[PDB]
């Protein structure tokens, strides 16, 4: 579609429709794109004496990009509530992406006055890779996503990537990608950009919590037919001789009953308390953290495998890194106090998954004999064993929607750690750039490259439409469920609403597990 | 089908047919159903000061249920022998369930005399859920299954389930199910009940044992072309200097040969001996046992992952919890001596799986250097690694047939731990109840609920027909196999036979692995 | 019964009827240890919000 | 328990008034059900405003 | 309808017609729209001790 200068290239669509099998969410925002790096690529690398773990080598590019990968882009807090309360599962099906009403502005800064004028003949160039030939940045939980609240205007983030490094020095295998080298549609004012995308078949996300736990999956009324060792020694009344005896497990001792399944795997965490008095006084943020080790550099495992955050009535404590932590509106980047952050809580997974701060179990250390006593050891890390079941981490409201499974010889249970849908072919990246306009070349010829350009930026609207598939809840539970409810009491401000200054805010993380299924 | 009072609603079918691809087993039993809990639901919970691990919260129901889930229901000891000796694998295909010849009896207890009379107009109500909307009790190895020997009459067990708890107190997510709330067929005398079921596609159970082991899978005659470090230091004759040398592995040293596969995973067990003298004299039944930890409560892992019970010529020893233990006929529930129980033995898995009582292997602890000696550590627990192979636990004769895979985001190798077939949609539960008959209401109206009912019970026959698929054994082995044989010597009683009092008994566990396949 | 569905543009969440999350001896709308069913509170049908 | 049926009519004090009506329920056609008979009917509600 | 920059998108209609069963009134005005609240929502409430 190519219109004139005065025709509008596309309408505003921000909507949600519910067909009861499907929900189709649409959102439209206004974006503003500057020129990054003065129209030129650069390499960037870890600064000077940065620690061995912090070294990196990569390139920054003039290009920007769009990321809708956060849920709250697509769902309003009320739309999120219909889904969360009424449904067992959901997955995306197909999406559509449309850019329109582009306009490019040249700015002239003279003295203190800056005049911003339309540049009608300038262009903006956009491409979507869709063959996945670029480093895929999305899914790293970077900022720059479409704003939660539709009236916001957002700046388009700059695109950059990292490659192999030794220290800050590059390695011969490190790749350099020139984004100018791909076919891209060039858009002048009165052109629009579109593409549609179809998600590959993916398991539903589970929005339900279990009403039973692995430990307690059996009829309390009836005894098992399987014996266990109830006791190992019998008294002679002067001394206790060694005689081993057996019992059928039943309501009296539940812990001894033969069970047919095992909890999910654990990689242990350190426990810290929200009350500042209970925590130790030392710097253990790093030396005490749980880490993994590649190529001689440690990396904190922030998300971790999916685990319950705390046991019964422990709500005070939370794992050191083991949870997602969101900031409240207007929170600074660094060294911000506990009251500012919003800490998510996974306790709905207690049933099938171990508590992140405690060990999987205990294991016999040695072979007993008449002269030596039996001994056991604690298993702080457990890989997958046959017959283990587990729940995936919850997606919440502002968490990421998807991630790209790396392309590798093998991978186990592709579901991402931060939550969301593992996608082998995720939604492609959309990269956008202001085409350079030179400024007043010299009359004599010079073979050097231009250092002078017209200063300009562009703006327009972006529209994303995703189609979601729903899994309805059919259950015979007699008594009421738990629902997500906005509190009835009065308040100065309404939750999920602008304040007197016009600042939209999200009071708490909303995770998707309320409705209950039996295990 | 609805017949009169005098017509018979169905014939007795107890049979086994073999078509050589398929075997179809049929069994018919007589059941007797009482009225449980005086026709009313109750909640049940752990008693008083019961230990943290033993707390539970749940409900007991008036309903009974049928479970055929044990093999010996379907197979006779001779039918089990045709299958075990002649076949590599078997799985179930489709089954059929039929209830008939129901009759309801009212009992009147006056003085010491109790007269039992037919109540012709009373009903019995039965439903199968088949949408899996109830807590699934089956597969927990509870008693109350159809008897092994067809002449036995059995009581139908009561139905109850557990839910979330904190201590003995309930949690808001705990679900209450009213069984009166489902559609159910009501059966008077002269009605019958039927349904059929088709098993989802499932891997055959392996009834074969390997004739090779992972350690020894190569031609002893020919050397490998791959070197290993044969030695690390060479003598100068005053001292031994450090010089590292290599060798091709061959018949001389088998242990050093490069191998392409690894044994299955281990979670270590404590070893106890059947001879009462060798065991230590202390109470280690619990403190020494191997356990897992959920939500602050430990649970003994009785079945464990599938492992060999003992190494060569260790037959005395067995893992603490690591085996299935069956009681001999007429064994008491609690604190019963070693002579009464029948302990199963997994040693046929030695080839591909580690011994349950010993460690997976050893692992280097530290980085060696000229001034420090190399050190190693023992790995007592090993999760799955790429290139691991293992065998599943054996089903035996009286073990359970199947289990229900919990419905969860992910699960690894669904095969159950107790043995048998993991079924995502297992055979549904069949629940049965005596419909309440009030007794002589008062002439004046009262809005209170009835506390008075006619005392009655019901009885009838139940018939289960399963169709099994067989995997035939085609092998070039020259020398004879091992078969399951009843001993030729004389005895007072015949095995698997009633005694002089009429008490049927099973002398030993019969596991399904005899025929041998090469690995 | 015939139902009238709720179509509304309200941005922020509604009020819903929720069984409390805290632990308790007995579950609401459930039989007790004696088998006596009970209803803890009246549940009236007005929660969702329409503008006047 | 099924409740008993009774009704009230005009009165002056506890005394009846000439307009008070007496209904004999034996006087209507009724299906007689022995063991093995069932009773059915269906009903259609007249058009009524939704409850809000 | 989408015209250029120089085409007029619609004519002025201000009229009244009477068909004697019906009267059809038409009116056309010129409007001017500013930007309110600096492009952002706000909450407003009764002032202080009202």
């Amino acid at each position: 579609g190519a219109d004139g200068v005065g025709n509008s290239s596309g309408n505003w669509h921000c909507d949600s429709t519910w067909m009861g099998d499907r929900v189709i969410t649409t959102s439209t925002r206004t974006w503003a794109l500057p020129t990054y790096n003065n129209h030129l690529y650069k390499q960037i690398s870890s600064q000077s004496g940065a620690s061995n773990d912090n070294h990196y080598f990569g390139y920054s590019t003039p290009w920007g990009y769009f990321d809708f990968n956060r849920f709250h882009c697509h769902f309003s807090p009320r739309d999120w509530q219909r889904l969360i309360n009424n449904n067992w599962g959901f997955r995306p099906k197909r999406l559509n992406f449309k850019l329109f009403n582009i306009q490019v502005k040249e700015v002239t800064q003279n003295d203190g006055t800056t005049t911003i004028a339309n540049n009608l003949t300038s262009t903006v160039q956009v491409f979507t890779d869709s063959e996945y030939q670029l480093p895929y940045v999305l899914g790293s939980a970077h900022q720059g996503c479409l704003p939660p609240f539709p009236a916001d205007v957002f700046m388009v983030p700059q695109y950059g990537y990292l490659t192999l490094n030794n220290g800050s020095q590059a390695v011969g295998r490190s790749s350099f990608y020139c984004l100018e080298y791909f076919p891209s549609q060039m858009l002048r004012t009165g052109n629009n950009f579109t593409f549609s995308y179809t998600f590959e078949d993916v398991p539903f996300h589970s929005s339900y919590a279990h009403s039973q736990s692995l430990d307690r999956l059996m009829n309390p009324l009836i005894d098992q037919y399987l014996y266990y060792l109830s006791r190992t020694n019998t008294p002679s009344g002067t001394t206790t001789q060694s005689r081993l005896q057996f019992s059928q497990a039943g309501a009296s001792d539940i812990r001894d009953q033969s069970r047919n399944w095992l909890p999910g795997p654990c990689y242990r965490q350190q426990r810290v308390s929200k009350t500042s008095a209970d925590n130790n006084n030392s710097e253990y943020s790093w030396t005490g953290a749980t880490k993994y080790h590649l190529n001689g550099r440690d990396s904190l495992v922030n998300p971790g495998p999916a685990m319950a955050s705390h046991k019964d009535d422990e709500e005070k404590f939370f794992p050191q890194s083991g949870v997602l932590i969101f900031g409240k509106q207007g929170s600074e980047k660094t060294n911000v106090d506990i009251e500012k952050v919003m800490i998510t809580d996974e306790e709905e997974i207690r049933t099938t998954n171990p508590v992140a701060t405690e060990q999987y179990g205990s294991v016999s250390t040695n072979l007993q004999r008449g002269n030596r006593q039996a001994a056991t050891a604690d298993v702080n890390t457990q890989g997958v064993l046959p017959g283990m079941v587990w729940q995936d981490r919850d997606v919440y409201l502002q968490g990421p929607i998807w991630a790209k499974i790396p392309h590798t010889d093998g991978h186990f249970h592709p579901s991402p750690l931060m939550g969301g849908f593992g996608l082998k072919h995720p939604p492609p990246q959309i990269l956008i750039k202001n085409t350079p306009v030179p400024a007043n070349p010299s009359t004599t010829f010079s073979a050097a490259k231009f250092a002078s350009f017209i200063t300009q930026y562009s703006t327009g609207q972006v529209s994303v439409e995703i189609e979601w598939e729903l899994q309805k809840e059919n259950s015979k539970r007699w008594n009421p469920e738990i629902q997500y409810t906005s509190n009835y009491n009065k308040s100065v401000n309404v939750d999920f609403t602008v304040d007197t200054n016009g600042v939209y805010s999200e009071p708490r993380p909303i995770g998707t597990r309320y409705l209950t299924r039996n295990l």
